[PDB]
């Protein structure tokens, strides 16, 4: 007869509804399901009724593979999915959280912290559409993103993942979702989610919650707040979420006052679901319930009572599915976990897959293929690049005069530093590996590339990594721009106590500097100690993580635009400061909140 869930022009309760009612609990716990594309088969998804697959950082086909080639890939699971009694499609999701940086040649958009410096929410908002463009360039539908933390202490190797350590900003910022979902109706209820079609994808507001207040910033760590800052500076943001329907919602590995998030009944169903009244999925963090006990999995049948009993709906395992599911399976069956707890997280991730057309569209569209990359995202970069520089000294003295802009035509300038040609330092991480990667990893223009390519035809342009004092002063060079700072980082092995650049460094801004008029630029995911830099500088511009898109710093280097970002974090003195917020107590920083130079376009 009649299958009203497989029918598209019914409305999505009525589907979800229809199909919740047909499937076992095989079906409904495969649904819970994420597992990492290394340990999928055609098998392995059509057997366990898999309900999602994602790709971890640095997970791809091959190195250098096409968008094709992830299409191909993510098709070939998904055509496995389809081939299960219910044909339930499975949503593939991908951490595209500044581009769809897994990808090769897709284009890198700068980091978050670089995006609050822009203060530009619509800018924010188009990255968003031109990222679901180059993620469904490769057939993948989900993307976890945008990571609305609150960064409040730089220490924190996801700093740079935070747009800023002022909500405030961080709430305008939630304008990447209806960029990268699409925008909601005018009737939409805040709390349902959202996708607009197979040419938008869904979003993912992490992670929840207070993930950007953990002591000393150490990862994945214990937030120790009262529910008053919890719910005043980490909770706002989702708020926002909410009322631009974001899809999912991925769960923090840290705790708040000394409970795991991942175990946290309160915040996940009774907050977040029902009041915020939250309608999409809550997914996990990686491991995130292993994570809850300690040692990590030393009890995993803990982990999975806790977690789903506390309010996850679908869980990111990735590889230990079957013991996932066998667990889950006896849970239930030994009524530990009602068939209602399951009943509802199933309920939330089939009414995101039929909302955003899934059912409709579950494969890849093979014209999409020429959106990875395309020239208009990078120049969408290049815009947002240019516009997340934050000059913070233009001149030595009050009397100099203004080293930026400088001229684009000199007779022979010098560029130099570790920072100068290195597209991936300049991306940092999350860049094709997950810890992002040094040298040509992908597509793009360094900054020594994006100044031979600004310069007048008569400029000499000489490239030195690290020139000594007398090389430079012998070169006969009208100036040298260095580029210096951090090396690619993510999560854990971001966290940095000293926050010191690495050297050469100073060194060579030193030695550059020493020798001829320079201007200094500061690669980096956080504000790090920079008076010693700052003191031997003409002109230092703080450029974050840039992205593949080099011109962008030129760009405002030469003057075809003038500087207009603005700190979106507090620059200290020194580290024994921290945490140092706006607004705090001892507020003593080397430049406050909302401070930055400017400059007019020549
Ligand atoms: C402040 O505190 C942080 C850590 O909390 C410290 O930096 C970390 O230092 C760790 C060791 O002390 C280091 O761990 C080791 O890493 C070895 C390999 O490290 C290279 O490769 C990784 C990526 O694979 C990069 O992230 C590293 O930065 C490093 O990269 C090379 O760095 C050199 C020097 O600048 C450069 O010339 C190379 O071109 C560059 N190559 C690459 C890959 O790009 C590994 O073999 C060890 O087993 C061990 O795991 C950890 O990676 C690093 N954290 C990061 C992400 O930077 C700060 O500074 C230290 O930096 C290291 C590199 C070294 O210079 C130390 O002398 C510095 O103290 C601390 N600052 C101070 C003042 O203490
Ligand atoms: C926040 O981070 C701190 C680390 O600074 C966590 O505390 C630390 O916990 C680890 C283990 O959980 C302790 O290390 C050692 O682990 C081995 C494991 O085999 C064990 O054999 C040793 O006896 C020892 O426990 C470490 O001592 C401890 N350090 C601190 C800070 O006291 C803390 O648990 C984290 N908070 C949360 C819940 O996120
Ligand atoms: C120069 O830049 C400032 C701030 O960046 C701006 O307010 C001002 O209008 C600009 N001047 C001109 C003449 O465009
Ligand atoms: C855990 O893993 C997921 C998927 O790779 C990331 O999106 C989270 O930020 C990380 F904490």
């Amino acid at each position: 007869d009649y299958v009203l869930y497989k029918d598209a022009t019914k409305p999505v309760e009525d589907r979800v509804a229809d199909l919740l009612g047909r499937m076992t609990l095989a079906e409904k716990i495969g649904q819970m399901t994420q597992i990492e594309r290394l340990v999928a088969t055609p098998d392995v998804l059509r057997d366990n009724f898999i309900g999602s697959l994602l790709s971890g950082g640095g997970s791809v086909p091959r190195k250098g593979a096409t968008a094709k080639e992830w299409q191909d890939m993510v098709d070939g699971f998904q055509k496995a999915c389809m081939s299960t009694r219910l044909g339930i499609p499975m949503i593939y999701g991908i951490d595209a959280v500044h581009g769809q940086n897994n990808v090769y040649g897709a284009t890198i958009f700068p980091h978050n912290v670089g995006l609050g410096a822009t203060r530009d929410p619509y800018l924010v908002k188009r990255i968003g559409e031109a990222t679901a463009l180059e993620v469904r360039a490769t057939g993948i539908q989900y993307a976890f993103a945008p990571c609305i933390a609150v960064c409040r202490d730089p220490r924190w190797g996801r700093c740079y993942e935070s747009y800023s350590e002022d909500r405030r900003i961080v709430q305008s910022m939630t304008e990447l979702i209806p960029g990268l979902q699409g925008d909601v109706p005018k009737d939409f209820t805040s709390g349902m989610p959202f996708v607009a079609g197979k040419n938008k994808v869904a979003a993912c507001a992490k992670h929840f919650v207070g993930d950007g207040g953990t002591v000393d910033g150490i990862n994945e760590n214990n937030t120790i707040i009262n529910r008053e800052g919890l719910m005043n500076i980490h909770m706002p943001a989702y708020k926002n979420a909410m009322d631009k329907g974001v899809s999912t919602v991925m769960i923090s590995y840290s705790s708040w006052n000394g409970v795991k998030m991942h175990a946290n009944q309160d915040l996940v169903t009774g907050y977040l679901k029902d009041t915020l009244k939250f309608k999409g999925f809550v997914i996990s963090d990686w491991e995130g319930i292993d994570r809850i006990t300690t040692p990590a999995g030393s009890d995993y049948s803990y982990s999975v009572k806790a977690s789903i009993l506390a309010g996850l709906d679908m869980i990111m395992v990735p590889n230990k599915y079957q013991q996932f599911i066998s667990i889950l399976t006896g849970h239930v069956n030994g009524g530990v976990i009602p068939m209602s707890r399951i009943d509802d997280a199933v309920t939330r991730i089939l009414r995101v897959k039929f909302t955003m057309g899934l059912f409709e569209n579950p494969y890849a569209d093979p014209a999409m293929a020429e959106q990875l990359g395309k020239q208009e995202h990078r120049d969408l970069a290049r815009e947002a690049a240019r516009k997340s520089l934050v000059l913070l000294k233009n001149g030595k003295t009050s009397t100099d005069a203004p080293l930026l802009p400088l001229p684009k035509k000199a007779p022979k300038i010098l560029v130099a530093g570790s920072h100068a040609d290195n597209l991936g330092y300049q991306c940092g991480g999350w860049t094709i590996e997950w810890q992002g990667d040094t040298g040509r990893t992908t597509v793009g223009t360094t900054i020594l590339e994006a100044v031979k390519a600004a310069v007048d035809p008569s400029t000499v342009v000489v490239f030195a990594e690290n020139p000594d004092a007398e090389f430079v002063k012998s070169g006969g060079f009208s100036y040298a721009i260095v580029a210096v700072g951090e090396h690619p980082y993510t999560e854990t092995k971001g966290d940095n106590l000293n926050l010191t650049i690495p050297e050469p460094g100073l060194s060579t801004v030193q030695a550059v500097c020493g020798g001829v008029r320079c201007a200094t630029v500061l690669i980096s995911g956080r504000p790090v100690v920079v008076q010693p830099l700052l003191a031997a500088s003409d002109a230092l511009v703080a450029a974050w993580l840039p992205g593949s898109e080099g011109q962008g710093v030129t760009d405002a280097l030469f003057g075809d635009f003038g500087f207009t970002g603005r700190l979106p974090r507090t620059w200290f003195k020194s580290v024994d400061q921290l945490p140092m917020n706006v607004g705090d107590a001892h507020y003593d920083p080397l430049f406050r909140l909302g401070y930055g130079l400017t400059t007019n376009a020549t």
